[PDB]
């Protein structure tokens, strides 16, 4: 590779997601990434650093699967592509689909196919409000959503999310979209009581019902735990309570499993380490690991016999719905971790020890808290200890430092505001665990000084 | 494969596109269609069907490209995934930025990565407003489309689409989008002079600009030719006339080129076959030829200058926007485009000879009406020759009537409304051209006597 030529051509042609163009500009051009193997990858100049994000929240069984390469040429020669337009289907996705099905359990028995997790939530959006007009309530339309919840790029994924920025981008969200508090304990309940601070938030999503009118309530949607909010893990008895809220007022519960499904929490879905029982779930990322696009909305049953029973077309649907070879590669992918028990091994080994090893992190004089669930975990930086005090009294100044530290000490992590957060692949050992959080102590160490000096 | 057995695990786990559930619970299932070769589609009792529609408007190289599963199985080897949303990216994505940017042409130099045509005309919503409020004209936020125009099947895509019982479901559009009438001769122009039709057609969409107030409006956006609307191509002069009403109003002109691109009208672009600069475009299925999911946004230079100037985050981008696999599909199947010239082999060669031999039909008693451009093409279904009347005065009986029996006799077509539509890949021969225009024929000639009984 020509590195200083694919930079040219980054500028000259490309613009890549979630980036300040001129930034990009600034820099040169994009930072290149030509290779990857296991946990690490591999820059232009040679760099390796440990992806301790796993490419985006999603190469879970890591690179390097010569298993999963193997599995999309084998489907490419036999069918590269068919429709599921035409009262048609191809052997991968039906096979694919009975797999997810025995990993969503419950009466989610069905699943609708689309490539990315934002599209999954578009999937959601209309078929929530078409299954209310099938069983006769249309005023069911309204969804109730969470501030700094994240559901996707799309119109409707952005109009669903909660990031208040991203909603401006487009003059979002769209209607039929209400956004009430989220349960994040550090900055909006340090100093509470978690049961009382939990209350509080439960409250706000009744409070919201009762405003927009629980006949016009549609359903409920949230991630188990907020991923690109910050990894937001709710309080204890959080999503019971918002189950009962849900079944209260006979409005449906939906899942947002894109970041925390296959494996992330130690459960297949993040909503089965909680116990409920959403009526639809959306799911992406780790469903292929990344290898290739491919998505899925789970459909609990019910909703499956409103459309049988009623009948008339579902007018939805995208081209690459069941797109043959990208099912094969995820019914792989989900297979391989079957076989390896990346599943239970984040639940019952990697998770607890992950969670151990950021705990050594509280003694830092710039460590508020540190906290985890499965192999994925946070770590928020304040200026006064014992407190959520943040640097310059602006959340986003010490982040970016601590992270560039970071990547500059060969780890990928991301700051979140003023949160670290980090999400390796499944396969990472308790070795590269330990090599992570070394990482992080050594930038946290090198940003103490530029820190207090700000 | 065991096929009784998928179709169990069909109708117990999978959910379709585009289907009646209750329909396919009926019949026990999908129809499994488990390999294919070149033009062709075998399905699980053995069929071979003559895939006249490409997959779905997308499979241009054929099937077949063992080619293409090299390039995938090479660059999932090397690198399988990363992202492009921490300052960085990777090889394949940037080649093919590059290369895609070469057939644009124009000042259509940048290209911004999704997986479906649906979230790239997403990508155009949130790009073209953050654009004007870039520009200090934060007003221009409405969007125009044409009634019958079809922009995928997002909340957005069925926005700026004009299907209405599709927007029905999910009680859309959504608000900032209006809808004005499509140039549709042979429906709604029937016994008009074109030029005064396409003057009408114009007009509807400069009526709604004035209406909506032109410093409101952000952009207009069409399909050069509309496809999943019934191949409804519009009159001579329509478009220099629709790229005239944007320059009059300063409002930026957006082309879905989903379906009409690479190679479909015997151009990498529908918009050039018609000498337009449109400001966005929208890209997918050919771009891959459906052997990978990957889309991409062309983004003319003037819209990454105010990116470039003013700085600040375009908060959009999705997990698998540049996805090194997907890319390097898509940037291989270009190349065998234009190694075999399937481009110029549509314009100059099977193109027109779809049109010779799709004139043919026009004898036959049920035919009112053939029209093409490139590959893609479709035959009017009337009830009473030289006119535009349909069976039981009822759009959409006798299609899927005669769209059975062609699906009957090997030939797989669909009809949209009363239009039996084709849409071949593009490495079709001139016998086998001759070959599902024949089934069509075959299949019109055991339809008149059905047709003529109905009520
Ligand atoms: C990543 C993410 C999405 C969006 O998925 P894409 O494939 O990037 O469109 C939606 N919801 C959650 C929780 C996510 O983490
Ligand atoms: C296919 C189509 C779309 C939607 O593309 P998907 O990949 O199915 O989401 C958008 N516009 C046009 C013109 C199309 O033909």
């Amino acid at each position: 590779h020509d590195i200083a030529e694919l930079k040219r051509l980054d500028l000259a042609h490309h613009l890549p997601a979630f980036a300040d163009h001129k930034v990009i500009a600034e820099q040169g051009g994009s930072r290149i990434i030509t290779r990857a193997e296991g946990v690490y990858i591999h820059d232009g100049e040679g760099h390796q650093i440990l992806d301790g994000w796993a490419g985006l929240f999603c190469v879970n069984v890591g690179y390097g699967r010569e298993e999963l390469a193997k599995a999309a040429y084998d489907q490419m020669l036999e069918l590269p592509y068919y429709n599921t337009f035409f009262k048609t289907a191809t052997p991968p996705p039906i096979e694919l689909a009975a797999k997810i099905a025995q990993k969503m359990g419950g009466h989610l028995s069905h699943v609708f196919y689309n490539s990315s997790g934002s599209e999954a939530n578009d999937t959601v959006f209309r078929l929530v409000r078409h299954f209310w007009k099938l069983k006769g309530e249309p005023s069911r339309t309204v969804f109730i959503s969470r501030w700094n919840a994240y559901h996707g790029s799309t119109v409707a994924g952005v109009s669903l999310g909660g990031m208040k920025h991203m909603h401006k981008q487009g003059d979002l969200p769209i209607a039929g979209v209400e956004h009430v508090m989220q349960p994040y304990q550090f900055g909006d309940g340090f100093g509470e009581d978690p049961a009382a601070f939990r209350d509080r938030a439960v409250q706000a999503i009744e409070d919201k019902i009762l405003e927009v009118g629980p006949e016009n309530v549609a359903a409920f949607i949230g991630e188990p735990v907020q991923g690109a909010g910050g990894v937001i893990i709710p309080p204890d008895g959080y999503w019971p309570a918002v189950e009962a809220l849900c079944r209260k007022y006979g409005i449906l519960l939906v899942c947002d499993e894109v970041a925390c499904g296959f494996g992330r929490l130690g459960q297949w879905f993040g909503h089965q380490h909680y116990g409920i029982k959403p009526d639809l779930i959306a799911m992406a990322k780790g469903l292929s690991s990344g290898y290739l696009p491919i998505s899925a909305v789970g459909v609990a049953d019910h909703i499956v016999a409103e459309l049988r029973e009623k009948g008339g077309d579902f007018i939805h649907g995208f081209t690459y719905s069941g797109h043959p070879t990208a099912a094969a590669v995820a019914l792989k992918n989900i297979e391989i971790m079957e076989r390896e028990g990346l599943v239970e091994r984040t639940r019952d080994e990697t998770g607890p020890y992950l969670a151990q090893a950021l705990a050594s992190l509280n003694d830092h004089p710039l460590v508020g808290e540190v906290r985890s669930l499965g192999l994925i975990g946070a770590v928020e930086i304040v200026r006064e200890k014992g407190t959520n005090h943040r640097f310059l009294d602006k959340e986003g100044e010490a982040g970016p430092i601590v992270r560039d530290l970071c990547i500059k000490n060969g780890l990928m992590v991301r700051a979140i505001r003023d949160s670290i957060v980090c999400c390796p692949p499944l396969i990472i050992t308790k070795a590269q665990i330990d090599e992570l959080v070394g990482i992080i102590r050594k930038s946290l160490d090198e940003a103490e000084p530029v820190l207090r000096a700000l």
